[PDB]
């Protein structure tokens, strides 16, 4: 539940505001795709933890690191160019995988959760997408 809404008895004046986390550009644009049928998982990978700006969120990965998705579904090695595209809506679904079901079993990952997760997944559907792109690069081609 989040009610949607936010209020509460006149905030006390706490302290003033100082310098918050620094986005990265927009990393939002065109996502066109192509048609599910393509989303396999490769194995676990351990990578260190993701970092936002804040302490705060820093603890939460060491909070749930080890519940950390550690896996990624993905499309094989094979492909053309969409290498970037292809982890992108990977995660993306590695996240709506693990987040449609936290919800199908009744957990449920705070939004600061799933960041975590979209990065970190991100960060391990390249990962692995770059271990087998080198393993193609001897893969027969050069």
């Amino acid at each position: 539940m989040q009610g949607g809404g936010t209020h509460s008895q006149w905030n006390k004046p706490s302290k003033p505001k100082t310098n918050m986390k620094h986005m990265a550009g927009a990393a939002a644009a065109g996502a066109v795709v192509g048609g599910l049928g393509g989303y396999m998982l490769g194995s676990a990978m351990s990578r260190p933890i993701i970092h936002f700006g804040s302490d705060y969120e820093d603890r939460y990965y060491r909070e749930n690191m080890h519940r950390y998705p550690n896996q990624v579904y993905y499309r094989p090695m094979d492909e053309y160019s969409n290498q970037n595209n292809f982890v992108h809506d990977c995660v993306n679904i590695t996240i709506k995988q693990h987040t449609v079901t936290t919800t199908t079993k009744g957990e449920n990952f705070t939004e600061t959760d799933v960041k975590m997760m979209e990065r970190v997944v991100e960060q391990m559907c390249i990962t692995q997408y770059e271990r087998e792109s080198q393993a193609y690069y001897q893969r027969g081609s050069s």
